């Protein structure tokens, strides 16, 4: 396994993009790569979280660097434009 | 499967300039701006071809930090300087 | 529309000169003063037409900072020489 599934929910549409990508782990900055529209974003990505009750969250990821949370083996990313 | 790039920049004169790779296929000033570890005000410059002359290429501002820093010889050479 | 001026400027030696693009017409020494992150005492030139002979143009020592630079060729270039 060299690869990791990514997909987000753009901007509302009801369909998510889908793709893979070669690493077995995943930073903001290379999910941004995979972009292709310009502008203000926030990024969110289904994560576990204990502290909630319906076990899943939206983690807000800012930093580049930062790997961003796998969520049943994938990458489950919301990317709002702001405004 | 090229998939990263190679970021090196020298901090405050230290000749030895810190090296470090990159996920992805450009860098952002703001990304760029993670990878350092001391707090305060600097202005930062990336080497990059100018068509003006001698000894010539230019280290060139960058301050806004969702601008993709230049990239020389397939590389990210920066130079991180404390405002004095 | 245009919007910015390029500024760039051989700092002490330097080869490679810094470059950074300044909003508005034109600059003036004390907006030049502030891009420039080493304390000291420092003269500063810049590259200007010139009337007289061998090669054709000079470098004006601009020192009272609500100057305004000359342009060469739409761009300033300036020479930073700190006072030894
Ligand atoms: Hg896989
Ligand atoms: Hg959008
Ligand atoms: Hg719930
Ligand atoms: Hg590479
Ligand atoms: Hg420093
Ligand atoms: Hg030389
Ligand atoms: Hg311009
Ligand atoms: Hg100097
Ligand atoms: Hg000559």
């Amino acid at each position: 396994c060299d690869s990791i599934v990514v997909a987000y929910y753009f901007c509302g549409e009801p369909i998510p993009y889908r793709t893979l990508v070669r690493g077995r782990a995943v930073t903001l900055g290379q999910f941004k790569e995979l972009l292709t529209k310009k502008g203000s974003y926030r990024y969110y990505f289904k994560k576990v979280s204990d502290e909630f009750d319906c076990g899943v969250v939206f983690e807000e990821v800012r930093e580049d660097e930062a790997i961003l949370p796998v969520f049943e083996e994938k990458i489950i990313g919301k990317v709002e434009k702001v405004d």
